[PDB]
């Protein structure tokens, strides 16, 4: 009897705490680390005028959208993911999705617009200019796009009852709409956009791979890669789930409800570690950047 009392006591109380325990923790130190993280990359342009690129002024903008994204919407999908249900009414069910869906597209046409920029400054030379002034139009011209494409999104949320509990999600008239919507959302804000970069890069790579601009050229243009590299990864799960639910019509079977569960808290989990890994990877990949935090965390 005492191998099935411990399983029990395992399945029933040991493992659902534990389970808790990982998830607030995760979610907790991502927060902290993203906060903190992405405010020290606005600090380290503003107080270092040498830092003050067009690569880095985009990044500045990244930091943003991951700043939007952790402030908002990262504790409201924590909730979710715990009680699988909507806390935060009507209203915040329209707004909280569509600022996540916006901060993504931020993301994702920041990194665009930073390919291309080294893609011109580096392969085809001499064609277009590339200033800090254009660069902070481009970043207004980022938002007022983001913005606008993610409206759409908001239109369809919507907050349902059926202890009554209302439940946060999109809302379909028929069949086709979800699966045209979700492809095009997929090929729009993952795959067009990572496979333009990649083969970008890939470019780069062959170009760098003047001797003293070819060494600055090339820890930025490694640096880079690793962001998109990680970028990549950290939205691949969310982007396949989505997917296979809308396009797929997969994980309506309720048999392992809990696994389903754990693979898209995992997968929303990793979009908002994505915000905490950038100035991880500017901490490492980057000097300038790195003596910029060494002095944040000498002074607090
Ligand atoms: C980066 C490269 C892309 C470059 C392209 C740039 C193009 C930029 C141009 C214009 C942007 C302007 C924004 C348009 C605003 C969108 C307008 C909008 O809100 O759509 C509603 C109808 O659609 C809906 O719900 C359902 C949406 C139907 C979607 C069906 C698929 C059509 C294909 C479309 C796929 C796009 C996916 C974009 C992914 C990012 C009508 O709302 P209504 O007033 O009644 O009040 C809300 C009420 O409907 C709430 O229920
Ligand atoms: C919406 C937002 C848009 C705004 C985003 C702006 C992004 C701006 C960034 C960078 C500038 C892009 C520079 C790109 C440089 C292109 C680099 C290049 O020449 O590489 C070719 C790859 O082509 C290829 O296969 C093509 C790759 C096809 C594989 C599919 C990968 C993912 C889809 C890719 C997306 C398609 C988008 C199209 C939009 C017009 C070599 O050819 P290859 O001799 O090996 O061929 C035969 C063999 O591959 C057949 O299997
Ligand atoms: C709990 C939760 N449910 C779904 C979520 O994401 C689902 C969505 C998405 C698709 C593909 C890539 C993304 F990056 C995000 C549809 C977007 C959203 O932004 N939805 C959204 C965001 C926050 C929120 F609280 C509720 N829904 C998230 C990230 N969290
Ligand atoms: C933060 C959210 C809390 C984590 C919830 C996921 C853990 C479910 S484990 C286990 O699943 C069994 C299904 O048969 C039930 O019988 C048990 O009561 C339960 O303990
Ligand atoms: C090519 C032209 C693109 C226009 C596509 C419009 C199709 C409407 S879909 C419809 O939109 C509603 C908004 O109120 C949602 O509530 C529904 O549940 C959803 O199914
Ligand atoms: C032909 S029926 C058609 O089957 C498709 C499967 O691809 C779906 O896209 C649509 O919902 C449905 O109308
Ligand atoms: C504009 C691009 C949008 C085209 C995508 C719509 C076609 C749906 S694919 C189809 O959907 C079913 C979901 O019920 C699955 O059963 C099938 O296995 C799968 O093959």
């Amino acid at each position: 009897s005492e191998d099935e009392f411990l399983r029990y006591l395992w399945r029933d109380y040991l493992y659902p705490k534990q389970y808790a325990w990982v998830l607030i923790a995760a979610y907790v130190a991502v927060f902290v680390v993203a906060l903190v993280g992405n405010t020290l990359v606005c600090l380290a342009v503003w107080r270092n005028h040498h830092m003050r690129t067009v690569t880095n002024y985009f990044l500045v903008n990244l930091s943003l959208a991951d700043v939007l994204a952790t402030a908002i919407c990262l504790p409201a999908s924590l909730l979710v993911d715990i009680t699988e249900s909507w806390l935060f009414g009507h209203a915040l069910c329209k707004v909280i999705p569509y600022l996540q869906a916006v901060s993504v597209s931020v993301a994702v046409l920041t990194l665009s617009f930073i390919a291309l920029d080294r893609w011109y400054a580096i392969c085809h030379p001499l064609l277009f200019k590339s200033t800090a002034r254009r660069a902070l139009g481009s970043i207004l011209g980022i938002w007022a796009v983001s913005l606008a494409i993610m409206v759409p999104q908001a239109a369809v949320m919507e907050c349902s009852s059926v202890r009554a509990f209302s439940v946060c999600d999109e809302r379909w008239a028929d069949d086709l709409a979800p699966k045209i919507y979700h492809s095009c959302f997929f090929i729009v804000t993952y795959l067009a956009p990572l496979g333009l970069m990649a083969m970008a890069y890939f470019q780069i790579f062959r170009k760098l791979w003047e001797v003293k601009q070819m060494r600055a050229r090339r820890k930025t243009a490694k640096m880079l890669m690793v962001v998109v590299l990680v970028f990549a990864l950290c939205y691949l799960p969310i982007s396949v789930l989505n997917v296979l639910k809308r396009v797929f019509g997969m994980f309506r079977q309720a048999s392992d409800r809990e696994a389903v569960y754990a693979a898209f808290t995992f997968s929303h989990w990793l979009v908002y570690a994505n915000s905490a890994a950038n100035p991880i990877i500017y901490n490492f990949l980057s000097g300038k950047f790195r003596e910029q935090f060494k002095a944040a965390f000498s002074w607090w």
